[PDB]
């Protein structure tokens, strides 16, 4: 299978750009990361920082995850992110999203060796 770390990178990492520019970033990103493949993935966040800076969150502020595990970490700094959320009228297979650029702290679950993000828990 794809590893959990790899899946996180496919779903949540966009180190290419410092922000979302065109307000159909989400439409194109969601498609190219295979998140509109079988259905429209309703919500998804992209992080626009280096992979090194993102992996480093795994040694920052330890917090509970939503599921109640305690291997989650909150970034000390705000990060450049894009919140993609499907529109009220979107219907597969013509998936429609709005793009919201923001600077927020991320919370990720970390696991494995090397100890890297395996789950995007939230932005705050």
């Amino acid at each position: 299978k794809e590893t959990a770390a790899a899946k996180f990178e496919r779903q949540h990492m966009d180190s290419s750009t410092s922000a979302a520019s065109s307000s159909n970033y989400c439409n194109q990103m969601m498609k190219s990361r295979n998140l509109t493949k079988d259905r429209c993935k309703p919500v998804n966040t992209f992080v626009h920082e280096s992979l090194a800076d993102v992996q480093a969150v795994c040694s920052q502020k330890n917090v509970a995850c939503k599921n109640g595990q305690t291997n989650c970490y909150q970034s000390y700094s705000t990060m450049s992110i894009t919140d993609c959320r499907e529109t009220g009228s979107s219907k597969y297979p013509n998936c429609a999203y709005k793009t919201t650029q923001a600077n927020k702290h991320i919370i990720v679950a970390c696991e494995g060796n090397p100890y890297v993000p395996v789950h995007f828990d939230a932005s705050v």
